[PDB]
Parts: structure tokens; sequence; C-alpha cells
């Protein structure tokens, strides 16, 4: 109730409380502001272009494959995996949000009210050489998704008593700036995602820089405000090993963000 000075659940503790994504979250809005394709050449829209060409070369390009692929606070989106169903026979999608998740399961069931990812799908298209169209990717996209689960970063269990086979990749954009409060939360959400993994497996990880904040519309939630090095010396600490590292200085519209650019790494679960 602070009424934008300070982001929304963070008045006592300084950083947004998780039950303010359950209740303040809105799927459909944060849609609208950052992925109805960004806008005209907006720089949510390049942005998103970015992430995309990313992943793409990630997946595509390099050596990032195997049977299974977990999303860590998948949110309400799915770019992030039109590229990696190509390399990857299994998806599982996660989020802390329960109305994340219900916008997932529309999706995932093509339900008529759900979002349009149709631009989003059709440049990854393209991308990828035009093998297939639009309608086909989504459809391979759909059937890869196997598991649409509950998931809390924080929890030495991320996925609480579900049982799931070791992962060969653990993907998460633009989750753990808003999830973790300080580097040791931070540090400690990287550990608790290892444990989904298999010894060696890829970690993705695409997120903002120097950024202590991200709006819906008016609606303020705090990120965690680090730097590259703070991110790779937390990476390394979290028990992995950095295979690629990369920093663009583009940063979302001043209205949505206060970032420094953003990063992409994929790191290997290490030895211990
Ligand atoms: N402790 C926690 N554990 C897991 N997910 C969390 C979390 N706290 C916040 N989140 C999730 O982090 C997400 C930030 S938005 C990221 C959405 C999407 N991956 C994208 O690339 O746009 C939200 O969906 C929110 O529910
Ligand atoms: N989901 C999104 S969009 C965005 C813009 C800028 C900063 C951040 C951000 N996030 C979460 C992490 C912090």
């Amino acid at each position: 109730h602070s009424s934008g000075l300070v982001p929304r659940g963070s008045m006592e503790s300084g950083f947004t409380s998780k039950d303010t994504y359950l209740s303040h979250f809105n799927p459909r809005d944060y849609l609208e502001k950052y992925y109805k394709f960004g806008s005209r050449h907006s720089a949510e829209s390049q942005i998103l272009k970015h992430l995309l060409k990313n992943l793409f070369k990630i997946f595509c390009l390099d050596g990032v494959k195997g049977d299974l692929l977990i999303d860590i606070g998948s949110g309400p989106t799915i770019y992030q995996l039109l590229s990696a169903c190509e390399s990857f026979k299994e998806i599982v999608v996660t989020d802390y949000s329960d109305q994340n998740l219900q916008e997932l399961e529309k999706w995932l069931k093509a339900a008529p009210a759900a979002f349009d990812w149709s631009p989003v799908v059709t440049y990854v298209c393209d991308l990828e050489g035009n093998r297939v169209k639009g309608p086909e990717k989504e459809e391979k996209l759909r059937q890869a998704v196997k598991q649409v689960l509950k998931c809390d970063v924080t929890q030495s269990q991320p996925l609480g008593a579900v049982p799931l086979p070791p992962a060969d990749c653990v993907l998460s954009t633009l989750c753990l700036d808003a999830a973790c409060p300080d580097l040791p939360t931070y540090c400690r959400a990287l550990r608790n995602l290892g444990s989904l993994l298999k010894p060696g497996g890829f970690l993705v990880i695409m997120d903002a820089l120097k950024s202590s904040y991200y709006m819906i519309g008016e609606q303020k939630f705090s990120s965690l405000p680090l730097g590259r090095e703070a991110v790779e010396a937390a990476v390394k600490e979290a028990g992995y090993t950095i295979e690629w590292f990369e920093v663009i200085s583009q940063s979302y519209s001043s209205t949505m963000a206060n970032n420094e650019g953003l990063f992409s790494l994929v790191a290997r679960k290490l030895s211990r």
C-alpha cells in the first residue's frame, strides 16, 4: 500500500514478498506489457528477439540437448521453450504463481481465450530455417511439455515432493532476479536447481543486470540489482563451471525497468 514509493510487498523486508506473486502478479498484463512481440520495434521487442536468438543458438547450434529440460519460473510464457523442444524430448514447466500455471495450462490445451504466441512462434520458425510453419511448431512444443508444476527456488527441493528423473538441462529466464532478495539466497537458489540436474547437466540462465525493480503496468516488483561479476561469482559458488557468458547493453523501456542490460550464460554442474 506504498503507491510506487517502493515495490509491492517490500515495505517491511526491502524486497517483494512471494505472496505478492500469488496476489498482484497479473499473467495477462505481464504478457501484454512484455510479450505482444514487445511492440513495434520497442525495447521489449528487441529484448525478446535477442532472447529468442540466444535460445536458438544454445539449443539448435550448440551442444545443449538431452531427454529432460526443466524450465524454472516460466511465468505465463512459452517463448523460452520454442527452440528447446528441438533438442529435448521432454520439458517440464514450473512457476511459484498459481495464476501463471493456469495461463500455461490454457495455452497447453489451446484454449481459444489463451494468449496468442503466433508472431513469436513464426519468428522462431524463421530463425530455425522455415523447415515447418508456426502451427506445426506450437503442437511440437505442446506435446513436449509433460508437466506443469508448482515451484519455489528458495526451497532445498524446488519442486516439492514431485519425483522427476535428473534433468539434462535447467532453464531459467527473468526469474532469479525477481525471486532472490539477496546474493546468499540467489547463490542458494542456484544450488537448489542443481538438485534437479544430472552430474554435468546444463544450467541456462538469462536475466537482467543492475535492475532493482520491474513494472507490470503501474505495479512495481523487486529485482535483485546485481552485476555481471556478482552473477558469475554466485554461479561458480553454487557448484557450476561457466561455458559461456554474454552481456548485452540493451535495457527495457525507461518506464518498465531501470536495468543496465541483460546476461545469458550456459554453465555445467560440477564434480563435487
Ligand atoms: N521463489 C520463487 N520460486 C519460483 N518462481 C518464482 C519465485 N518468485 C517469483 N517467481 C516467478 O518468477 C517469475 C518472474 S517473470 C519471468 C517469466 C518468464 N520466465 C519470462 O521469461 O518472462 C514469475 O512468474 C514469478 O511467479
Ligand atoms: N520478468 C521480468 S521483465 C524484467 C525487466 C527488468 C528486470 C527484471 C525483469 N523481470 C524479472 C527480473 C527483473
